[PDB]
């Protein structure tokens, strides 16, 4: 079930999830409705579920890794889908070979050097490309 804040914005939570501690190389995800399109992976929050904990939920789900979390990011609002999503830095520590979307959707996934993903990003997910500025 989709929750939400007061104001009725989607809660998402999504991580950059990185190769490195360097953090010059992040996974990125195929989207689900056009698989020749990049995304970050991410998604809904459950009732009472800490944002950190969905983070890293969305992106074992949907990017079949898991890692050691790092700092919150910030809060990144969609404006035009009306969501809200906390992002936080991820160190991927295992890469998992049949994750759930995977298995279930073919959902692909990829590493990009920083500046590449901003680029794949920024047509059809500007708010994505902008978690990269800082
Ligand atoms: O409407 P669409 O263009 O098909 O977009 C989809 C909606 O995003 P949006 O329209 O809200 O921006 C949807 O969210 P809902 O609108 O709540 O269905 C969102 O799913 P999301 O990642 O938020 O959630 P979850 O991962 O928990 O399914 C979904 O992400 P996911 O299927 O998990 O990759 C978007 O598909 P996308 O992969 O970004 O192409
Ligand atoms: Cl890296
Ligand atoms: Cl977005
Ligand atoms: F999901
Ligand atoms: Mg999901
Ligand atoms: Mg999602
Ligand atoms: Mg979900």
């Amino acid at each position: 079930t989709r929750t939400y804040d007061g104001d009725g914005y989607k809660k998402r939570a999504a991580c950059l999830c990185f190769r490195s501690e360097s953090e010059e190389e992040v996974l990125l995800v195929s989207s689900s409705r056009h698989p020749d399109r990049w995304i970050v992976p991410g998604g809904g929050m459950e009732p009472e579920e800490e944002p950190s904990v969905a983070a890293v939920r969305e992106v074992c789900e949907e990017a079949g890794v898991k890692g050691t979390l790092g700092r919150l990011v910030g809060i990144f609002e969609n404006q035009e889908r009306k969501h809200r999503t906390y992002v936080y830095v991820l160190i991927v520590t295992e890469v998992l070979e049949d994750w759930e979307d995977s298995v279930n959707i073919g959902r692909k996934r990829e590493w990009f050097k920083i500046e590449d993903a901003i680029k794949v990003l920024q047509y059809h997910k500007p708010v994505q490309a902008s978690y990269f500025e800082t």
